[PDB]
């Protein structure tokens, strides 16, 4: 089963929180400090945002640390809003025991640029509880490596 705002808000660590970030199911990531953009870092705390570029992919780091317990899964989804303006979220999932920011991808399928504000909420994620606790569960900036 899904965890309501009021189990969301007494069971997952979520630091800053916003009040208004909380919805009847889930929570609305903002974005954070750091993007990273066509080989670059972005400091998006310092610039006030980011533009993703059209037709261009972007790492961005959520504002908020979020810590699970072992027995909830973690499932993001985009914002309608930026939807509809062209980006597609490309999402893993949060793993039961997660504990830190996440590094989101977002993909711009427009022609035209995007941009977001920091601090903006632009991806909800929802918590979904484990039928019993996993046997093996599962950090403040972009994790940038690659395989
Ligand atoms: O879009 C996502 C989805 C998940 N995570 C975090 C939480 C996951 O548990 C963890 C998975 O990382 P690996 O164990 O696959 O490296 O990454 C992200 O940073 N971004």
């Amino acid at each position: 089963m899904m965890l309501p705002d009021w189990k969301i808000r007494k069971e997952i660590l979520i630091e800053p929180f916003n009040e208004k970030s909380l919805q009847p199911a889930g929570y609305d990531l903002r974005v954070g400090k750091e993007a990273y953009i066509n080989g670059r870092l972005i400091n998006v705390e310092k610039e006030g945002k980011v533009v993703i570029p059209p037709k261009t992919h972007a790492l961005i780091l959520t504002l908020e640390r979020v810590k699970l317990p072992d027995d909830v899964m973690g499932d993001m989804k985009l914002r309608s809003s930026l939807a509809r303006e062209g980006l597609l979220g490309s999402f893993a999932w949060v793993d039961p025991g997660w504990d830190g920011n996440l590094t989101l991808m977002l993909f711009n399928a427009s022609e035209e640029p995007v941009e977001l504000n920091y601090g903006e909420r632009f991806v909800q994620i929802a918590f979904i509880r484990l039928e019993g606790p996993a046997k093996n569960p599962y950090s403040q900036h972009l994790v940038l490596s690659k395989r």
